[PDB]
C-alpha cells in the first residue's frame, strides 16, 4: 500500500468527532437500520457518497463570490457554455441543478424525439450500467433500463483493465431484440459506478458509438465521472500513454451525442449539472422547453450565478493529472490495506470508492436480506464510518414483475470525498472493517418495514432478522 | 414620492455599468427583441425579476461558510425543519432546488392521490391567480388552471386594499360547475404576483380555507412572497395593527394545508424552494418519494446545504418589519414617482414590483400584438433597463383550444431585487421611463417569429410589426 | 443637493439600528461624554470615520480569498510592489499594518539619516497639515511639526479650487527660520485632512517640491486620500481637464521622493498601510531594517496576506473616476444638504467629510470649552449619529509647557466612509442636524476628567460645563 | 513513528508545486542562497515558520464574515474582552497586530513605569528565553536581555520533560547580582520557543512567580504558544493527569500579572496580536496611552475587526486537546522519522518544531561558515522545502569585533503550520533530509557575497565555498 502525497496544503478544516458506542446504537436503530437516515451529528467519517461533499478550492471560493446572480444570461453562464466546447467540443449547454436534474431534462425529450414517426412502441434503453437516478427515469417514462456491463465486473479478485466496458455481443443481442427503433439512447457511464467506478476503455466507447450510429441511435454520455475515466484511460491504454488528460476527454466525446454530468462528483462541486449537447439543435430546443418548467430559466437551469462560476473553475481542476494522481492513488490505498489484509474487494480498485465484496464476507445471508447492508451497519456500529449498499437493496424490483432485480454484486461502497480526507483517515477505516474479522460470520439479513416503490433504499426502513 | 432610509448599510459592493445605445440596440436585434436573450453584460439595472437576484446578509454568508454539506442529514436539514415548525407551525418539510420544483414535488403527489379515491376525474386547480411555472405544471400534469382574483384587480387606478383575494362567489361556482370531487387543490398565491404583487386579507384566506374544509378540498399556500403580504395585512388590517410580522404569518398557515415557496424571493436567497406540510403524513410521505428522483435525497432537495444555511437564516430576516417597510416602501416609492407623472399603474403599489398598466398607456397596440413589450424594448433601448412583460405574451396560448387565453391585463412589471438597488436607481428607472411619454402613442406590437408550446414568453423570438 | 447616483449595486448588507433616546442617555454618559468611548452598538450610523470602514467589492473578497500567506516572499507583496510601480512609479515598497505604521517605520529613519552629517540638531517637520498620529510621531522622535496650510482654509464659507495647499511664503520662510539642515522632510498631506479634506493643486505641489529639492529637502507625500486629491485637479485644474485619473496620480507623485499610506481610506480597505519610495535605496534599506522590530517581516508588515491582496485590487478601484465622482458627489449633497438650511461647512466640500464651522453654530462656547464635542453629542442624542471633534480638543497641548496649541478651526467631522451609505443615509443625518438650530446657542462646553499626555482626544474622558 | 488522524476533514485547498530543480537553483541564486529572499512561488512545503501561516476553520471564517469594522467599540473587542477573562482570568486586553506589536506596546511601559519609583536605573529583563523580537524591543528601550533556561536544554538528546523551565538558582542569583529594582520584569516565555518548543513545567511557572512577588517584579507571561505548552504539563505533570486544558491555562495565568501574545500561532491566525493584564489598570492605562500612536485606536489595535472575531474564535479552537493531540504528535511524528534515521534533533520535539542539530551533520563546516544553513540550503535545492536556521548565520556579529559564532546551538528548525499539512507531507520531508545523507558528506560550506550590518539572517546574501 503506498501512500500518495497531496499535491495541495490544507486551506480550510472543518471538524469531525466520533460519537459514542450508545450514540451510534441509538441513531441506528431510530434510523430504522437504514445510515441514509442517520443525521450527520452521529456520524465520523462519512463514506456514504462522493457527490456534492468535496472540498473546493481558493479558486473556486473566489469564482463563487463574483459569480453574477442575473436571472437571464449570467457571465458564467457564457463562461461554462466556453468551457463545455473547449472540453468536449460540444456547442449546446443547458445547466441542471444536478445530475437527476439534468436526466429529467434530457432524457424524456429523448423519448419523444424517438416516438415522432410513431416509433418506439416498447422504449428501452441501453447502457454498460445505468445508475439509480438514471434507470429510474427510465422506468419512470414508461421505457426499460437495460444493463450490458462486462462479464469481467462480476469476478471481483481478478484483475482486468476495463471492468465498466459494455458488452458488444450484448448490445449488438439487444438492438436485434428490441429493434432499433425503440432503443431511445445508448447511455455511456464512465466511469461505470454500479461496477465499482471501473473504467471504460476508448475502443470500447467507439466501437459502441460506431454501432450506434450505423442504426441511427443517440448516445449520451453520463459523464459524472468522467475525469476519473479519463486518467484510466491514459494509464492504461498504451497509445494514450503520453496524451495530456484533456486530450482524452476530448477523444472520449467523439464518441457521443450528448452528455448528462453530475457536477457534485469529478467537477469538485457540492451542487450543480449540465447537459451538454454536440451538435443536434431540435434536441437542444425542446430541452430547452422542459429545462423551463422542470428546472429553471436556460441560463442558469436552477443553479445559483456562483454555482455555475465554481462549475467553470472546477472544470479544470478536476482534470488536472497530478490531482487525478492522488485521487485516484488514494483509493488504491484503502484497496490495498483492504486487499493485503484478506478482505475482498472489486480489484483494481475503481476511482472513486472501494467496493467491498460481501458476497464473500458474509455468505451465510442471502442477497435478498441485503448482506452488504449488514457489514455497513456492523461498520458503522464499530467504527462511525457510514457507508452504502450498491447490491440488491439499491438495485430494486423489476417494473414488470415487482420481484427482485437479479443482483450479480453484493458491494459495500466505501465511497471517499474528493480532497476531504487524508490517508490517516484511510487508515481508520481499513483498520476499524480489518477489526471486523471476527464478527462478519455472525451477522443478520435485514427485512423491509417500509418499502418506497421507486428508489426504496433511500427512505427504506428495515429490521434485522432474529 | 417618499423615500425611505435603508435599515442596513452596504458591505459588498459590485459594478454595474451602462452600455451605450449602439450596444443596447445591437444586443436587443441580437435577443430577437426578446430582453430574455439579452446578456447581463448589456444590461444596465436588471429589473427582469425579484426572484433569485437579492443581496444577502453577512449573516447569511457566514451561515453558508459552515453549511454542512452532508448527502444524507446535514445540520442545516433539521434547522430548516424547525424554522418551518416556528414560522408556519408545519411539521413536515421538503427542500427543493426552487420554486418549481417545490410545485413538481408536490402538485403531481395531490392528483395521483385524489385519483387514487377514484375522484380528479376531470381535475382542475382554482387560485387566485397561478403564477406561470405553477399553471404550467397544473397543465403539464393534464389539469385545468383556474384563476378567481378579485374583479378589483382589474382596476388598476382605483385604491383597493386586498386586490389579490380570491373572488368568494367564483369560488363557489366553480365548486358547483366542476364539483369538489374535481378540484384537486386550491392555491393561495400569497401575495398574488400576476395581480401586480397585491396582497391577499386574512379574512379572505380564512374564508376560502374554511369552504375548501367543508368540500374536503386541499389548500396549498404558494409561498413565495408571504412576508411581503403579511406586512400588508399588518398594514391594512386593523385587528392585526398591534401583532407582530410573524403573529401574522403564524395566522397566515392556519388557512393552508401545506406550502410550495420559492425561497428566492422573500428569504432573500439566490436559489432554493421548500415544500411544508402541516400535519397530513401520506401526502408527505408521497411527496418523499417523488422528490428523490426529481430533486435529490429528501434532507437536501436538490440544495447545497450552505443554501438551506442561509435558507434558516433568509426566513428569519425576511419577515422583520422594519426591512419590510423599507422594501416595500422603496417598491412605492418608484410608483409614486410614476404616477406623479401621469404614467398609469396599478395602484396601490404591490411588495415587489410596480406594474405599468400598458392598456392605459399604450392603447393603439392591440392586446394580441403584446403592448407592454413594445413599451419594454422602448425602455431597454433609451436606458439600459431591462423589464419584464405581464400580460398576453405571458399568459401564452389555452390548453385545448390552442388560443390566446383572454389576458384582464396588459402589464409591465419593473421588478426590484431585495437590499440591491437604492432609492436614486428608483429616480433613475423612473426618469428614463417619463422621459417616454411623448413616443408612447407611436409604438407597435410585435410578431412571432420561434414560438415555445409551453412558456412562450421566456425563449420566444419576436420581430417588430414594421 | 443633487443627488448621484451608485455605479454599482448591493451585493451583502450589515444590520444597523436605532438604539432609544435612552440608550443614547446612558451610552453618552456612561462614556465620558465622549463618543470615542461609545461601543458601536450605541451607534446608529457612525460618521467617526472613513478610516476602515469601507465597503470592499466582490473582487477584493476573491482576492482575500486566494491570498498568499506566506511569511516570506507572498505573491501578493510582488503585485503590490508592481501596483506601486504601475501607480507612482516608486521602485521599493514596504507593506505596513496600518498609516501610522508607515509612519513610525519612515519618519525615524528620515530622523536618523538628516542627522548623520552632523545635521538636524534641531529638527523640525514641515507640512500643509500634519495629521494627528503624524504630529505624534513626529513628535515623539524629538522634532517640532509646522503646519502651514493656505490661510485660503481659514474662510470657512468662502469658495477656493485649493484649500489644501501649502503656503509658499511659509514654506519659503521656515526654511530660513530654522534652515534647510534641520528641515528633516517636507510632508504634503494630500487631500489635506485637517483642512477639511479639500485639495492640494498640482502646482502648490510641483512648486514645494521644487523649493525642496532647491535645498535638498526630502519630500514625503502623505497618501491616505490621494486618489480624492487626484479627482479634485482633474475636476478643477484645466490642464488636467482631459487626463485620467491615473494619470493624474501619476503626475503628483513626480512631486515627491517617497509616501505613507493608510490604505484604510482611498485604497478602500479595512486594514492596511504601504511605505513606497521612489529611488532612495538607502532609505529603503533603513526603513526595512526598522520594520522587521516594529511591524513584522518586510514582506508582508503587519498584514495578512489576504489584506495585501484586497490592497492590490482596491488600489484600482480606488481610481476609477465613475467611483470617484460618486463618492465625492456624495459628500458634496450632504454638504448642501447643511448650506441650504444656513449651517455652515468648509465650503466647497472635500472628498471624505463635511466639516461643520462650530465656531460660527455655537459662537458662545469657548475653544478651550472645544464648542464642536456640544454639538456632537447633542446630535448623536439626537439621533444616533456619531461623529468627531476636528477642533482644539483633537489638537492637544503643545510639546512645551503643556500649553493649548492654538486651533484655527474649530469643525464637527462628519466623516462617510465609502460605498457604505446611501443619499437617504445623509438625509437622515441632515435632517437630524438641521432639526437643532433651536438649541445651538443653549449648549455648553467640556473639561477634561482624565488626559492622556498624547493624542488625548481618543481616551480622555469630559465632563458637562454647567 | 506514530501517525495520528486528523480531528477535523478539510474543507478548503490551496495548490502547491514542487519546482523544478534547476528552478531552485534558480531561485537560491537570484534569493543570494538565503532562503528568507525566496518568493513562496519557488517553494514548495514552506516550514519557515509557524507564524501566520495556520490554516482557519469554517467558524473562524463566518466569524470574519460579521466582524464589526467600527473604529471605536467594535462588537468583537468586547468578544476578546469576555475571552480573556474566560481563559485567562485577566480584566483588561489590548488587541494588536501581532506580537511584536503587543512587546512594542506594553515593554517601554513597563520600564517607565518602573523608573517612576525611582528604580530602573540599569534595567534588565530575565526570561527562561526572550525570543528574537522580545530581545530585540528589550534592547531598544536601553535593557539588557538575561536568558536563562534550565541546563537541561543544552544537552540535544537526552531526553527532559521540561526543557523550557527556567534555572531557578540563576534566577535567584540575577535577582540577588542586578537586584530587585533593576529587574523590569521576568517574562516566562511558554513554551520557550528558543530553546525548541520545550514546555515550561506549571511548578517551575508558580515558583518563578513566588520568587518575583517576594521582591515585587512584575511578571509578563509571552503566550505565542500558551496551548501547546498547557497540553504538555497535562501530557507530563500527573496533577494535572484528569484536568482540562483549559483548566491547566486557568492555572498558569495564576503565576502571570500579564500576557503578550502573537494570536499568529496557538489561536490559529494569520494575523493578530494580543496585550491582556490581570488587574493593574495603571499598567493598562500607560499601553493604551502608547497603543494609540503605535497601532491604532484601543479597541482594534491595528487589526480589521474580522480578525479580532477571528481571534475569539481561534481562542476556543486552540484550547481543542484533541487538536492539541493531533498537533504536537504530527511534529513529533516528523521528530521520530528522522531520529529512527539516526538523524540528531532536539529531544523529546517540542510543541511546533523539529530542530536538527546540525553541527553533527556538517562536521566539516565550521560555525562562521554556516552549517545549519548550508543543511538548510542543501535541502531546499533537493526538495524544495524551505527551513529556518538557528545558528551562528542568526546569531551575527559581535559588537565591535566579528562573527559571535558562539553558538550555543546549531540548529535547523523545520517550523510546522497548524492544520496545513498531512502526515505524507511530513514524509516528504523526513525522506528529503534522509535523502540528503549521502551528500552531506560533500559538506559545502557558505560564504557571504552581501551583507547588512544588523538583522543579517533576515536579509543577506552568500555564496558556496
Ligand atoms: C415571468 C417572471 S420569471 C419567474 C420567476 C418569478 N416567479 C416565481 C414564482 C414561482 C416559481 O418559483 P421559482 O422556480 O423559484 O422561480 C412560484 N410561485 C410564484 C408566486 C412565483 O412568483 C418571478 O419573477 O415572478
Ligand atoms: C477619528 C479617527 S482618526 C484615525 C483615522 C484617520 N486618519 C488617519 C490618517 C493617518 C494615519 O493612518 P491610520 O493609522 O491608517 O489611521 C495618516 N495620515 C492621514 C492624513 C490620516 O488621515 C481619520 O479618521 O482621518
Ligand atoms: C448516496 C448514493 S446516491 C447519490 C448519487 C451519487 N451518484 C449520482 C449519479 C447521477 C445523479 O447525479 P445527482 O443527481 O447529482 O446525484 C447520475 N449518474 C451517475 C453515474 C451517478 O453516480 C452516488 O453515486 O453517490
Ligand atoms: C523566523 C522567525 S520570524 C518570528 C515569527 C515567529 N515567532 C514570533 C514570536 C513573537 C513575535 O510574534 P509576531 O510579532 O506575531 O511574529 C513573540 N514571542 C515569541 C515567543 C515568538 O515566537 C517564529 O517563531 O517563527
Ligand atoms: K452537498
Ligand atoms: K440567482
Ligand atoms: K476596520
Ligand atoms: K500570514
Amino acid at each position: 500500500a503506498k501512500r500518495i502525497v497531496e499535491p495541495f496544503r490544507i486551506k480550510m478544516v472543518e471538524k469531525i468527532r466520533v460519537p459514542s458506542r450508545e450514540e451510534r446504537e441509538a441513531a441506528l436503530k431510530e434510523a430504522g437500520y437504514n445510515p441514509f437516515l442517520l443525521p450527520s451529528s452521529a456520524v465520523y467519517i462519512d463514506l456514504l457518497t462522493d457527490s456534492g461533499t468535496n472540498a473546493m478550492s481558493d479558486h473556486q471560493w473566489a469564482a463563487m463570490i463574483t459569480g453574477d446572480e442575473a436571472y437571464a444570461g449570467s457571465r458564467n453562464y457564457y463562461d461554462l457554455k466556453d468551457k463545455a466546447k473547449e472540453l468536449f467540443n460540444y456547442d449546446y449547454i443547458i445547466p441542471a441543478h444536478q445530475g437527476r436534474g439534468a436526466e429529467n431534462i434530457l432524457f424524456p425529450v429523448l423519448l419523444k424525439y424517438k416516438q415522432k414517426e410513431g416509433k418506439a412502441k416498447n422504449p428501452v434503453f441501453i447502457s454498460n450500467f445505468h445508475f439509480d437516478t438514471t434507470a429510474a427515469h427510465v422506468e419512470l417514462n414508461g421505457c426499460k433500463a437495460i444493463n450490458i456491463v462486462t462479464e469481467k465486473a462480476f469476478d471481483s479478485e481478478t484483475y482486468d483493465d476495463w471492468k465498466g466496458d459494455f458488452d458488444i455481443k450484448k448490445l449488438k443481442e439487444n438492438i436485434a431484440q428490441h429493434g432499433a427503433d425503440n432503443i431511445v439512447a445508448i447511455v455511456s457511464t464512465v466511469t461505470c459506478n454500479s461496477a465499482g467506478g471501473q473504467p471504460v476503455s476508448m475502443s470500447n466507447l467507439k466501437e459502441v458509438y460506431e454501432i450506434a450510429k450505423q442504426h441511427g441511435i443517440f448516445v449520451v454520455m453520463d459523464s459524472a465521472r468522467f475525469c476519473e475515466n479519463a486518467y484510466f484511460i491514459k494509464a492504461r491504454d498504451p497509445k494514450y500513454k503520453n496524451a495530456t488528460i484533456k486530450e482524452v476527454i476530448f477523444d472520449m466525446y467523439k464518441y457521443a451525442d450528448a452528455l448528462t454530468m453530475s457536477a457534485k462528483k469529478d467537477p469538485l462541486l457540492n451542487i450543480g449539472g449540465l447537459v451538454a449537447i454536440r451538435d443536434n439543435e431540435e434536441i437542444f430546443t425542446l430541452a430547452r422547453q422542459r429545462c423551463v418548467p422542470m428546472e429553471g430559466f436556460v441560463t442558469y437551469g436552477g443553479l445559483a450565478g456562483r454555482d455555475m462560476a465554481a462549475m467553470v473553475q472546477g472544470l479544470e481542476e478536476g482534470t488536472e493529472e497530478e490531482y487525478l494522481h492522488y485521487r485516484i492513488g488514494q483509493v488504491k490505498y484503502l484497496g490495498d490495506r483492504l486487499r493485503e489484509a484478506g478482505i475482498p474487494i472489486q480489484y483494481p480498485t475503481g476511482g472513486h470508492a472501494v467496493f467491498v465484496d460481501c458476497k464473500k464476507l458474509v455468505p451465510q445471508i442471502p442477497g435478498d436480506q441485503f448482506p452488504a447492508q449488514a457489514v455497513i451497519n456492523a461498520l458503522y456500529l464499530e467504527s462511525g464510518v457510514r457507508a452504502v449498499e450498491i447490491g440488491s437493496f439499491l438495485l430494486g424490483r423489476d417494473p414488470a414483475t415487482g420481484e427482485q432485480k437479479h443482483a450479480d454484486m453484493e458491494f459495500m461502497r466505501l465511497t471517499i470525498a474528493r480532497r476531504v480526507y487524508t490517508n490517516d483517515h484511510m487508515d481508520y477505516i481499513a483498520d476499524a472493517l480489518i477489526g471486523l474479522k471476527e464478527k462478519f460470520a455472525t451477522l443478520k439479513g435485514l427485512e423491509f418495514e417500509y418499502e418506497p416503490p421507486v428508489l426504496r433504499h433511500f427512505t427504506a426502513r428495515l429490521k434485522p432478522i432474529e
